[PDB]
């Protein structure tokens, strides 16, 4: 709940992954994380009722809810809708009072892939978004997806940003210089927290290279750990990095770093209710989508971290004040959009969900409704990205929706032609970056869906053994054979060969034309891999 006592000398109130989801709506977590053997088991790989076990939650309470799958569609019914800006202000509001009534001090730290990937974004350049974080009051942000914006508009919404961008890795890719301050120090009674930058440092491979051409963004251990040892030279008593490396590349640098007390992980999408204790620090996602607020309470020491209290704060819309000048705000800005954003396309009968290693409904539809207006397409690969959003039975899919689950801004469709071996190489590789058992190299992530394609996947086996028995359109995969692909969001099509006649235009736009037309979905769960050596989970898709 909300109504915490008073607890150290500084509180942080860290939020991580919106993707500028501007309003309540629904976000389950995955029902599986797959990993090799060796990371089975730990914080970022933990699902459904393990999940709940491992930090002794309680079934069917409000952080159940927000944490697993399990019993989701009951849990969405009980206790309504995740995030909103309105919610998610009035709940930062509510804790910053009580910890400044408290003589106490209080920092909002957003993680970054904030300002993009939602309709309110995409209808401002993601303008509307800075300027919801300088109603709520941020004071520091990181980045990954703001990049897509380009970093022209990045630097136009830098200057109207209030806040303080951090980053000790994003430096010119000729001379080296930081763009940005790697840290900043702020008093905390009598003591001095500094809190150090990190942005993704894939970017660059991730993205359009012309979104981040003259920039440099790349995992720099040493100008890191300078930047580390220099906050505590300026008198920084204890050091936060607030990092969109993904939690698992924070684990690692915790082991690799020395002086950092507390690492505020984004990028993954992870929650973690008790804190993950690696090296001599202690990690703590930030959840995504608005779902939650992490306040994370410090007692300091003249050496560090002497202890913490975390707290993951479920945003739960209907159990909220309003922020009323942030509603306001919102209905200024969308006023002229809302019959395209909110008018229904289509029903969907059952649940569609987003985040899985390997599989989830919603892909499934995107690749059923590629079928049908593309009937020559045999294999349409959708990119494993982690935002998104949940439909539940009976609820409406609308164009808000579409922007939440496609809302790249690079979202054209292509059709183009693979060879069999490239379609089996491009999974054999994915698996290869999000299989690796070798702890040293591992950082995880989720597989493309391809709609239209069986295979078995071993998450054990050596690298070019992963991926077996690979089967389209119930037929073996022919290596030889030319096989007409769809993909967006992603690269994949460099390596085909274009569709003759075809032009590529925005997935969403395909997706509205389907959904229009059709008027109902039905997508249930038919997973399309088998998981040698493990089981592999479902939701439930009714009720
Ligand atoms: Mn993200
Ligand atoms: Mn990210």
């Amino acid at each position: 709940l909300y109504d915490l006592p008073p607890y150290g000398d500084a509180t942080l109130l860290y939020f991580s992954d919106l993707h500028g989801q501007a309003f309540p709506h629904y976000f389950m977590e995955p029902p599986n994380l797959i990993a090799p053997k060796p990371l089975m088991g730990r914080p970022g790989y933990l699902t459904g009722e393990a999940i709940l076990r491992y930090y002794g939650v309680e079934r069917g309470t409000p952080l159940a809810y927000l944490l697993s799958y399990v019993d989701f569609v009951e849990l969405a019914r009980t206790f309504g809708p995740i995030g909103g800006m309105g919610a998610l202000t009035a709940l930062i509001r509510d804790q910053k009072a009580r910890v400044e009534a408290e003589g106490g001090k209080a920092l909002v730290l957003d993680g970054g892939d904030t300002w993009t990937n939602s309709g309110l974004s995409l209808l401002t350049r993601g303008e509307a978004v800075v300027r919801w974080q300088n109603l709520v009051g941020v004071d520091h942000m990181v980045s990954h997806w703001e990049w897509t914006l380009g970093r022209e508009r990045v630097e136009e919404l830098l200057g109207l940003f209030r806040g303080e961008f951090l980053s000790y890795n994003i430096v010119d890719d000729l001379f080296g210089d930081p763009l940005f301050p790697a840290y900043r120090i702020h008093r905390v009674g009598p003591y001095a927290l500094a809190v150090v930058g990190a942005s993704y440092p894939y970017v660059k491979v991730s993205h359009p290279e012309s979104f981040t051409e003259g920039l440099s963004f790349a995992l720099d251990e040493r100008r890191l750990q300078e930047a580390v040892d220099k906050a505590r030279a300026e008198g920084a008593n204890a050091v936060v990095l607030l990092s969109h490396n993904g939690m698992q590349l924070d684990a690692a640098l915790a082991e690799r770093i020395r002086g950092i007390d507390l690492i505020l992980s984004g990028h993954t999408h992870d929650l973690t209710p008790r804190p993950w204790r690696v090296g001599k620090t202690w990690i703590v996602a930030g959840s995504a989508a608005g779902k939650a607020l992490m306040r994370v309470d410090l007692k300091l020491w003249k050496g560090g971290i002497a202890n913490l209290r975390v707290r993951v704060l479920p945003v739960l819309a209907e159990h909220l004040p309003k922020a009323e000048d942030v509603e306001a705000f919102l209905k200024a800005q969308l006023a002229p959009h809302q019959d395209h954003l909110f008018t229904p396309l289509a029903v969907s009968e059952t649940l569609l969900y987003k985040r899985d290693t390997l599989y989830s409904t919603w892909d499934q539809l995107v690749g059923e409704a590629v079928k049908a207006i593309y009937p020559e397409v045999e294999v349409v690969f959708s990119p494993a990205v982690r935002w998104g959003t949940t439909i539940l039975p009976g609820q409406a899919i609308t164009w808000d929706h579409l922007y939440a689950y496609t809302g790249f801004t690079y979202p054209e469709l292509y059709l183009f032609y693979l060879r069999g071996a490239q379609i089996k190489a491009v999974l054999e590789d994915i698996a290869s970056n999000v299989f690796t058992s070798d702890p040293f190299y591992q950082q995880g992530g989720d597989v493309s869906r391809v709609f239209g394609l069986r295979y078995v996947l071993d998450p054990d086996a050596p690298t070019g053994e992963r991926v077996r028995e690979v089967e389209v359109g119930g037929r073996p995969l022919d290596p030889n054979r030319r096989y007409l692909a769809a993909a967006y969001g992603g690269r994949l099509q460099r390596v085909g060969e274009a569709k003759p006649g075809y032009e590529p235009r925005p997935i969403y736009e395909v997706l509205a034309e389907y959904l229009r037309s059709v008027g109902r979905v039905r997508v249930r769960p038919e997973p399309n891999v088998k998981v040698i050596g493990r089981n592999y989970r479902l939701p439930e898709v009714t009720g």
